[PDB]
């Protein structure tokens, strides 16, 4: 199958690396403005793919479709599906104390805990 | 390594690929302007990495480095290195007599000899 302009096909899908700062908020709209998601990591070998290009593009770190509502909450998925530590675990990067820490993105070969609005470049997945 | 934002990493070298429409001699310079060139394929491997690519953006053709100054003389890459058939043989497709078809782009999965003035994507390389 095909992708579009931009987008790279890899697996069952088409990404796109958006190397553009935007909130994880604006990020979420932006993708799906576009017909898609915040990509969702849904085992080793789709990291490994997106593990090569992210840790090809260190200076930048990347929003996923990963979230949670509050602090106590479990994380979930941008389809609102449960998060399984199949592929990665998600560290902690809260330097003290926070409620505010509830949007991931990956980093190299990481994925952090950050402030949601705060400012980074995303990947957009879209499935063939 | 790394690779510049919007260039993929694969093997030992970044690639562009330009979804912007340029003669294949334009498509030449845009690339030597970021310190790159046009794609050079050197083999199987780095092919099927670029065919799993090309396949999937069908609706357009791809520049690379592949080019010859007379009708009837060698393919050579832009290193001026000679053109070899180990990875991809150059499909002439060529309806009527012509002594102009000596610029070489990638549509989906073939290689074909094409007017080097036309306007098509292109695909940048640049060595790690
Ligand atoms: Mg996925
Ligand atoms: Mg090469």
């Amino acid at each position: 199958q095909s992708c579009l302009p931009n987008w790279i096909m890899h697996g069952k899908s088409c990404y796109l690396f958006s190397f553009s700062g935007n909130s994880w908020y604006g990020s979420k709209r932006h993708c799906s403005q576009l017909g898609a998601h915040l990509l969702k990591i849904d085992n080793s070998k789709e990291f490994e793919f997106i593990e090569s290009q992210t840790s090809s593009h260190r200076i930048n770190a990347f929003w996923i479709g990963l979230s949670r509502n509050q602090s106590e909450g479990p994380w979930f998925w941008e389809d609102g599906s449960a998060f399984f530590p199949n592929s990665f675990q998600v560290r902690n990067a809260v330097p003290q104390e926070s409620l505010l820490h509830n949007c991931v993105w990956i980093h190299g070969s990481e994925v952090y805990n950050q402030i949601c609005n705060t400012s980074s470049y995303s990947i957009c997945e879209k499935e063939l």
